[PDB]
């Protein structure tokens, strides 16, 4: 017997988010790393790590060019950023919304090892969620993000990493809907290692049947959903050369071997790519000519912002010349997501 | 690891017949009915039923005339009539194959009781199968066809009886791809009772998205694979009233949630509506404002030859004018197929 | 491929732990009731709910007689009592081991609901659970308790529901296992409602294996966990009556047919029975003529404190007359546990 | 809701016949060869292939001395065997009842190998087993048989195999204890290869765990089943050495592991080893002190009947000494069955 998870204004916000976030030629930026990632990243860059210095770098992020309005739909955030404020006074999700865009928020508690794997893990964050996102809906996060990993190994990904993690996802995205915020599920296979496109684009296709199986079984409502995965492409130890139109080919049909077309859009990641290549590869999978239901657009953490960093390089007055070289990055993006780039 | 289970030349084939039997604007005539729906439809119209008779009303169907060349892309046939030749001379897969039509069979035993439910089943007729297929398609057989019958009730369908449908159906359909026959798989669900459009649509959503995962779990190549489900549709006894674009919203609703793209083409059933109810149904299906990335047709035993067989009466000179009468019916269905129907 | 979840060493302080838990003639005293419900249990005695008055309530279990050091092997606390000190100077950690008994804890976070489903809930508390069960286990603590709840209704247990916390529960054990806690699993089904003993037994039959189910995924060292079921009994609006013999035998079919014997003990709920009720139950279990391959126990909450509370009061001077009344209970439990009990 | 699959009275008859084969000290002998086994059995032995030939080999085996009367329970039978009678004039099934023995009958059609595995088969013959099963009730049989084969190799049992083979046994049990005949499940583990006690016993307890869940969701009544697994023994091309102890030890453990303890009785396999290393592994299982709360005897094929065959050669003269040979060993089983076996 049916008791309906959701009433129909529920699903009408939800649709309609979902619909405002994917919207063709607008892709998601990812400013959501934490303190050890973003740690490392102002080391690199040769900084010391300061409150101060991370809210200036989201400031260098976030009020950029006008120009970046039809290309961002909307922001990722840590929750530190949704209760720091722009030096104009303007805290940052007004920030985001001013411009057209949404606020999201990464919300999981990091990685926990599964016993008995072999260095499988599976992902925390599920204690306090309903009022957590019922505080962050109060404060203007429309939408979600959770990050599951799995690897490519000798006999992983084994059947229970892949079994814990879906119902996890299921269980992550049930909450959120309920509060009136669109789940991001982002099946994340780790890139690492030595296989070929055969091998991983398997094991997409087992992790998106299992994820959608247990979507199927939590009642998920499908229409307001986003789906962040990877591209299909081969260990960074592999031997094989591929061109960029296999990896295309190999997306879109494990892709279209698995995902149902109710699902609103699909984000890819970048997932340690170069710049250009994440970019390239986008705009290959946007040509690929078989019937793709279903926007394609971009969710770019590193590939947005890494060279942007480096030309700032923790000097203020360089701002304006490393924000024009993230408007670059972004721009291209843009025509990755419609297909019509060209390097 | 990854041991393909199909050569690209053998998905090749199954994507190729695939493609030529779901064609656009073309569909699926259904004449596989046993002896016992046949003997109860010949003992209705009034007639005694023999092997003659049988053939004879198997000649009416299939000789009819050229008009229904681009219109029937592939004919299902009962085991008996692979044998059974045409007064002219030529072997009814000859006379099907001569017009364009492609030669499929009903292959399973029946449906056996299930243990511990209410009144629900499962199918029979794995055992032999791949040499019986091996054999069909020597005969000319390049598609078949698998019934599982769901009926809603109280508390039913269990999960039992989902789950052991929809390994036997993956079962059947890994055979069946095996050795170069496209399967079709056919979900139905009895429209007996009394239910409105919300639980049939629920159910439908449940043993849709159980099938399509046990299809990933067996490697199935989804697409050489077509899917033969009937449109959501209140019970026979429901009381409840609702227009044809309700209907076609909850089909494509209850389809654009489950079925993953790369499923060739999607066929209907009549399941116990009239002649003219189906294909106003399709019609609708053809016309409905969301996005259908696969081709929608119909597969129809009863509905395009009930009228014809009441026209024949059980006497030969009256033949034309029920085969000008079966004409019609596909004629409509095909427009049903395109959406430009209208009664 | 096994990469072993446990070294043989951790192995062994979880089968020893577990061995002395559940030792023959022992039980479990659950000591763990949150802020909510010992609030409601004082204002219906009678008394303000400080501090204060829970310490020296929990004193007044604690410090009982020797008489129950061969009758608990271990106490279930809350998190507030492991950093409560007694009034002699002795943390209640210290006072538990100094006569023999095992420190637990009540981990969870509560129950969370499950969208579309009819009153059903899961149970929440993943997050920080290990560093959680190494500060616990730096404190003294053991073993573990985590508490879902299942209700018997119209359609439900879902499959959903059974599913979900079964999952939670393998989740649970395996991070306590991890950390050398042994686990409890608590399975409980509400017995709210009307159902015969049949309904309420064929539902533990499902539930109980889908536990044990996900226990086997999930690489669990089965000897080093324990069970906490709740007998099978007719609802509490069910107008059949049933001897205490019914009870038995039904129990320890619906055990029989699900418990894999190397699981140490099993360690009965009390579920809104009686005091004398819950006694008479246990030792017609232990006298049922199958063969039972582990330990019997109990592991009662209401069922060992209620009249002792009652006869407690509120006032101190009364404090031994009340611990008089404890005892009296846990000597009659002891028998339970050995099936020479009469009353 | 339960709808219960069986009557009471349908259950004592399961339980009375379980309890009559598996009784303490009495075994199975399997004399269920299939004409190619038999055949490539007879051509070693350098006979000619005839209905004479087998027909007075099991004349041979069946009707020795009444000294095996307290020793088998039941025998084993192909079809075939049923429909054969002894030179006396009685049939077969009536010699097996004579003595005490009961009738069974391997039912299984074969093994089919499946789609995209690596060598992993399913089991084949569950169309018609209703009617085969009432007619083989009407003839005397009151126990079956079936026989799924699973092999230990490098990636090797995936999910699928084991998933697959344990839904067919299931159905197949279904099917059995709908008609009044106890079922026998037998989860073979092929031996070949080269792989430790650890890994075989792993893969064991992940086979029995996934058989018991799946005949826990088809209402399998498990006291009229019997359990026919293999001892956890290394492979054949396994370099480290064990003793005998160390298998029973992690025998007794993967079953006290797995094996629900309402199944009746647990009948061994002999799986290629020699003939006086089963009746020594099965003194040791018998011998091992944990608490295996279920009968342990024997169901060995060759280890009973191969070098009785040896010592028959062919010739019918020999015969009685041939016999005696097979009593040997018979009388040395059902000591392995009482533990009291000494070499």
């Amino acid at each position: 017997h049916s008791h309906p998870a959701l009433t129909p204004e529920q699903k009408k916000e939800l649709s309609d988010i979902a619909h405002r976030i994917v919207a063709p030629g607008k892709g998601i930026l990812a400013a959501d790393e934490s303190t050890g990632s973003i740690a490392k990243r102002l080391q690199s860059i040769g900084t010391e790590n300061t409150e101060e210095n991370r809210r200036f770098y989201r400031q260098l992020l976030l009020t950029a060019d006008d120009r970046v309005n039809p290309c961002i739909g909307g922001v990722i955030l840590f929750h530190e950023t949704l209760y720091q404020k722009a030096d104009d006074g303007r805290p940052f999700p007004q920030v985001i919304k001013s411009k057209g865009g949404v606020v999201g928020i990464k919300v999981d508690k990091g990685v926990v090892p599964l016993a008995g794997t072999n260095g499988e893990t599976t992902t925390q964050g599920l204690d306090g969620l309903s009022e957590r996102c019922a505080q962050y809906k109060k404060d203007g996060a429309d939408f979600a993000k959770w990050r599951c990993v799995l690897k490519i190994g000798e006999h992983t990904p084994s059947a229970l990493a892949i079994m814990e993690n879906a119902n996890v996802l299921a269980r992550y995205a049930s909450i959120c809907q309920q509060n009136g915020i669109v789940p991001i599920v982002e099946p994340e296979i780790l890139p690492d290692g030595d296989h070929d496109l055969k091998r991983c684009q398997y094991v997409t296709e087992k992790v998106l049947a299992a994820v959608y199986k247990a979507l199927s079984d939590h009642h998920i409502y499908l229409e307001g959903t986003l789906l962040k995965p990877n591209m299909v492409t081969p260990g960074h130890a592999c031997t094989q050369k591929y061109s960029h139109e296999e990896i295309a080919m190999a997306t879109v049909t494990a892709l279209r071997r698995t995902v149902p077309p109710a699902v609103t859009g699909v984000t890819f990641l970048s997932g340690g790519q170069s710049e250009e290549e994440a970019s390239i590869n986008l705009n290959a999978i946007n040509k690929c000519p078989l019937l793709k239901p279903w926007a394609l657009t971009f969710s770019y953490g590193r590939a947005l912002q890494a060279s942007a960093l480096k030309a700032w390089g923790g000097k203020k007055e360089n701002l304006k010349a490393a924000q024009e070289e993230y408007v670059k990055r972004a721009l291209a993006n843009s025509l990755a997501c419609q297909g019509k780039y060209t390097p």
